[PDB]
């Protein structure tokens, strides 16, 4: 079996070998003060990592497997089919802002801001961390965690608004007297760079982790060892899934067009990249009523996640305009802008009778300039809120306001 | 999120911790003989496994890393989505038979069979190992290749006439030169004892090898350290799934009645579980068609990969043959008889007029014992044709021959 073997960011070649890695936190617990720094390596290609760290400024005040998850998923193995869900490479060189919340179940919480970027050849990861309200002799500050690591699976989903990802897990730490200690997480990573970066489906990270110790090493000290992959999971994989209905874990895969039927509605929205407010289409619901009602033309604005390999805006317009309204008399009373949520790809159709107001220079313009200048800072509600102000007015056959 | 934590197996209970592991292995390639011994423990919760591997005959006379595939997948760490899917715990503790073939590109080619069972509490690999026709000064017995090893995927399907299943891969041996060896595996697995086992659906695992040395250690020898998780992908997860169509590759997931539209014939058989041959659907062909022309009844033979959860087989047959026969009218002149080949459950359904000719304790006799009986060593074959056999003779109104 042969899968996509080409590169699907620049970002994903400078991991192409073992990356040298250096990790720095200052951090802040009830007040006690400490700082880590650690040095190894990370080959990409085959998921492996390799880190020493050291306590500078003299015992930790927490266990060392509580910082594991703060002290670079962009040394995770891709495997071929996922390349193309890889955020973490392709924001590089540039890098990401990898901020966190950790909730120790029963006890305190530590805040983490990290920025993950090279700095020459090495994959640097700076780190500052604040823990708040531990408990005195509790499982952290009362050192009854063991020296030791389960394997966790990260759950990952695009933040298409901020262009970056949010992810969720739970990490369960052995206790010394058999019970478990559980820290949940909850993160979020936005690129530092304006460059572009890849918005994945939602997949998750299996990881593993071996704690060692240096027999020479005398300071306060953690040795990690690491093997990480990306993988999905689909509907039809999860037992569970008819059950749990009453999201964002599985794969979405790609829409095409014949998976949005037509709503059944003169008029509406249907947000199946889900990007827009309940606000946002509660408004431009109503402005579309009015186009109706006043000119006759119905409107639908149709997101979606994204489209088949293949396929492009225009090409998936054109094939739901024809599986909507086949009829060609059902056609020309209606339009259909289309908006891929993913890459930020626009298109729209429309019937003579629009065109009998609508040219197509100005569509155009509506459509590639409009629309896609607000999705420039992933602000989906005013893209398309600018799109029906200004196209609204020109069917109702008024005076083309500009282009931004 | 939260999947199915229940257990799947008896076989998976065994692996609930830390397992001690034993390693013997038996070695001749060109003549030169050789003897491996390893001991260390594995942790299948989390994917973990440590051994120390001694050639207990002097110097290995082969490199190291090219024994690594043959020297326990029962470690590997199944997520919860995927429990129902590991063989390979589900076989313990009689154990499994796995063999292997390894072709070194442009050299020798190994050929392997071990038996993995528990012996009291320790989980036990007992290999031979032959290899055949390499060069005297090639990569393998010239020692040229590197001490590291790669990550890699072992794609994983069920072989259901062997009640097990077959694997094929290729490790990537670094050569010293720069170069890279490949070595591509072709793998079976059968259990050892006759208890049941869980036949997968297609899936994969992604390992992981880390090489090193004992510094106190003299003999020659090989400390590995090892991560390994199965994971699954459906046609949705490939770009490239469009062009590799002109298989054994995608998760199948459960078949519902409506994935199978009604064929557009009078008889026939539907293999869609893949598990009859040509010659054996042109026999029951055959059958069906001098049925239908004599007595005027119609038989569809149906077999499919697995039902969906909480969908019985007779739930499944009952809803096809409405699919497939709306009209009454289209009814009784029509019969069908479906096989769950993942679990061997069967079930049948006929209209009146059939029923006008044959009875349900037969009826039941014919799908529950005829048709079950050589299931129980995998002829599905068989199954189908002695199912065909007696029922024929009924339909035609001859003196029912007898159950098994």
């Amino acid at each position: 079996p042969q899968f996509e073997k080409a590169s699907m960011s620049k970002g994903e070649e400078l991991f192409t070998g073992v990356v040298p890695i250096l990790v720095e936190l200052d951090g802040d617990v009830n007040g006690h003060k400490f700082s880590v720094r650690g040095e190894g390596e990370g080959d990409a290609t085959n998921g492996k990592l390799t880190l020493k760290f050291i306590c500078t400024t003299g015992k930790l005040p927490v266990p060392w497997p509580t910082l594991v998850t703060t002290l670079v998923q962009c040394f995770s193995r891709y495997p071929d089919h996922m390349k193309r869900h890889d955020f973490f490479k392709s924001a590089m060189p540039e890098g990401y802002v990898q901020e966190r919340t950790i909730s120790f179940k029963d006890d305190g919480t530590y805040k983490t801001r990290a920025e993950v970027k090279f700095e020459g050849d090495t994959l640097v990861n700076r780190i500052e961390l604040k823990g708040i309200d531990f408990k005195e002799d509790g499982n952290i500050l009362g050192h009854k965690l063991e020296y030791n690591f389960n394997s966790h699976n990260v759950y990952i989903t695009a933040d298409k608004q901020k262009n970056g990802i949010k992810a969720n897990f739970k990490i369960r730490h052995n206790v010394e007297d058999g019970s478990v200690q559980l820290a949940d997480h909850y993160q979020q990573n936005t690129p530092i760079g304006d460059g572009p970066v890849l918005l994945p489906d939602n997949h998750y990270l299996s990881t593993q982790s071996v704690l060692s110790k240096d027999p020479n090493e005398k300071r306060d000290h953690m040795v990690l060892l690491e093997f990480v992959t990306a993988a999905g999971i689909t509907h039809g994989m999860d037992e569970l899934y008819k059950y749990r209905i009453r999201e964002n874990l599985y794969f979405q895969g790609a829409t095409s067009a014949i998976d949005i039927p037509f709503p059944g509605t003169a008029t509406g929205v249907i947000d199946e990249g889900n990007v827009l407010s309940a606000v946002t289409q509660g408004s431009v619901g109503r402005s579309l009523q009015d186009l109706s009602e006043a000119t006759g033309i119905n409107v639908h604005v149709v997101t979606l996640h994204r489209l088949d390999y293949g396929e492009t805006p225009q090409s998936f317009v054109d094939d739901l305009f024809s599986q909507w309204f086949p009829d060609p008399e059902s056609q020309a009373n209606q339009v259909i802008i289309a908006l891929d949520t993913v890459t930020n790809g626009t298109a729209i159709h429309y019937g003579d009778a629009v065109a009998e107001r609508l040219n197509p220079e100005t569509a155009e313009s509506i459509v590639q300039e409009t629309m896609r200048v607000p999705l420039r800072e992933g602000n989906y509600n005013q893209a398309v809120l600018d799109t029906v102000d200004r196209l609204g007015k020109v069917l109702k056959g008024e005076p083309d306001p500009g282009p931004p």
